[PDB]
């Protein structure tokens, strides 16, 4: 549950979790090392990154 540098990573785009909705295409600024609890991490061009975990 290491939570990185809450920064952009380059590799993620968006991301969902449990209640959070949003289009699954938006590169927003967020990363999954840093993300939350069972949250799901995916780039933009289609490519998973990994699930967060606060």
């Amino acid at each position: 549950m290491k939570a990185c540098t809450l920064n952009c990573d380059p590799r993620i785009a968006y991301g969902v979790c449990p209640r959070s909705e949003e289009k699954k295409n938006d590169r927003i600024c967020t990363n999954c090392c840093a993300g939350t609890k069972g949250c799901k991490y995916f780039s933009d061009d289609g490519t998973f990154v990994c699930e967060g975990e606060s």
